[PDB]
């Protein structure tokens, strides 16, 4: 049972591979034991918040948690404070004000600056278009996930201040390739005149790109997914996909990892009511 543990979520998502080979990797150069668990894709917010509380039962000096929702792991999370455990948010930010409810804390919080990522997206997809521009759609991430919505937020207001840019459709694909092909193959259907999507991740963007390939028109509709993994990379490189706004989950993983064991070094657990130190990892534009 190693000295620290990290729950993150399905590794159907490369991302949260990619997560968890930076936090071995870390770990290493740190001299320090990880356990790592990843949810499965379909398992439910009460399953994670199970899984955590059996976490919070061993003798681990700090657990990583990327939450399934803002609220899920709130009550947990505040138990494993209250026992003196060094916390770190990952990715997805907890909900602050239910967690000081809940009489619990965090040491710290490690995202990407993701209104940044979806303007960054927008941006490239509004310099492509030119002059004249043309109708765009966004593929959102699941409801309610701050750090999907921060893209959606990001993108829908640089495509608004382009007055050459009509957004003719915005609906979520819940991080899943399947119903992103499925939710971009009836826009397709509905809009013949589209000329890009811009998606809030690459499981997504991946199956946009299928949807796009399904109607005959690669190259001729853009496709700028979001996080940078490999298979999305290769589909630029190939021509399937336009773009990637790069993550760097490895980056977000180390970090992590590196503030929960700097933290432990202290002694001392944050103080309630507190505000958690905040590590920004940055994001880049990929194109072929
Ligand atoms: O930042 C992460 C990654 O974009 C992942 O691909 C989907 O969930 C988001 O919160």
């Amino acid at each position: 049972a190693a000295e620290y543990a990290v729950v993150l979520k399905t590794l159907s998502n490369p991302f949260w591979v990619d997560m968890k080979k930076g936090i071995e990797d870390e770990a290493k150069t740190l001299g320090v034991s990880v356990d790592i668990f990843a949810s499965p894709s379909e398992g439910d917010f009460q399953s994670q918040l199970q899984l955590f509380e059996d976490l919070s039962n061993k003798k681990y000096k700090g657990i990583a948690f990327a939450p399934l929702s803002s609220v899920n792991l709130v009550m947990p999370v505040a138990r494993a404070w209250q026992k003196g455990l060094y916390l770190v948010n990952l990715d997805e930010k907890i909900d602050m004000d239910n967690l000081k409810k809940a009489g619990g804390n965090v040491e710290g919080f490690v995202t990407t600056d993701n209104v940044a990522v979806g303007a960054k997206g927008a941006d490239f997809i509004i310099n492509k278009l030119g002059a004249e521009g043309g109708e765009v759609a966004i593929i959102e991430g699941k409801a309610g996930n701050a750090s999907g919505e921060a893209r959606r937020n990001g993108a829908t207001e640089a495509f608004k201040k382009a007055n050459q840019i009509k957004l003719v459709a915005s609906q979520p694909a819940d991080w899943d390739r399947i119903k992103a092909l499925d939710v971009a193959t009836n826009v397709l259907q509905r809009n013949p005149n589209l000329k890009a999507f811009y998606c809030a991740n690459d499981t997504m963007a991946m199956g946009v790109a299928q949807a796009v390939a399904n109607a005959g028109k690669i190259g001729k509709v853009l496709v700028v997914g979001t996080d940078g993994i490999p298979e999305a990379r290769k589909m630029v490189e190939a021509g399937q996909m336009t773009a990637t706004v790069a993550q760097n989950p490895a980056d977000i993983g180390a970090t992590g990892l590196k503030l929960m064991v700097d933290a432990a070094k202290t002694g001392k657990v944050i103080p309630l009511e507190k505000t958690p130190e905040f590590k920004l990892v940055d994001s880049i534009l990929v194109t072929k």
